[PDB]
């Protein structure tokens, strides 16, 4: 049960540091990302599509720094693989003074 996890600890910035390659190739692609909520813009938290990994599961993340640069890459990519209104990752844009 994932429910009984540290709680009262902060978020270890998201997860695993992963690529852009290594995203779009083993996760965007392959359907099992929901959304793509990107945290302080600092960065891009993989989120998963509830069912695949939990909480527990460890989401996975990208450095951006550059906001455009990722959006550009990201509406791109998603008219390359044919993605359209059904397959179209929601952007969430995330932004705590707290980080």
């Amino acid at each position: 049960m994932g429910h009984h996890h540290h709680h009262h600890s902060h978020m270890k910035r998201s997860g695993r540091e992963i690529t852009w390659k290594d995203f779009v190739n083993n996760y965007l692609s392959k359907g099992v990302v929901d959304r793509l909520e990107v945290v302080n813009k600092r960065f891009v938290r993989v989120t998963f599509t509830p069912g695949k990994t939990p909480v527990d599961g460890q989401y996975v993340w990208f450095n951006i720094g550059s906001v455009d640069t990722f959006e550009r890459n990201l509406e791109t990519l998603q008219q390359e693989l044919g993605i359209e209104g059904e397959n179209r990752v929601p952007v969430v844009y995330i932004a705590e003074s707290d980080g």
